[PDB]
């Protein structure tokens, strides 16, 4: 039950639980419920809600992030 800061997670390699490399996050969007995950896709950029529930793993020292986007939410907010 540990949730790190978003402004700190920005710039890490975020992916899905299944192992989908969405890319490296560059910023989080402060939403009404919490924050979002702005990750730099291969050719574009997508956004995904950051929640201690959806997030599976979080590498602080390794500089990487793991998440579990709902269905096809791994694309845009």
């Amino acid at each position: 039950m540990d949730t790190y800061y978003d402004h700190q997670l920005v710039g890490l390699m975020v992916q899905t639980a299944t192992g989908e490399g969405v890319g490296v996050v560059t910023e989080v969007v402060h939403t009404a419920a919490g924050e979002l995950l702005a990750v730099k896709r291969d050719s574009d950029e997508v956004l995904v809600p950051f929640v201690r529930a959806i997030v599976t793993s979080v590498s602080l020292d390794d500089g990487i992030v793991e998440i579990d986007p709902p269905h096809g939410l791994l694309n845009l907010e």
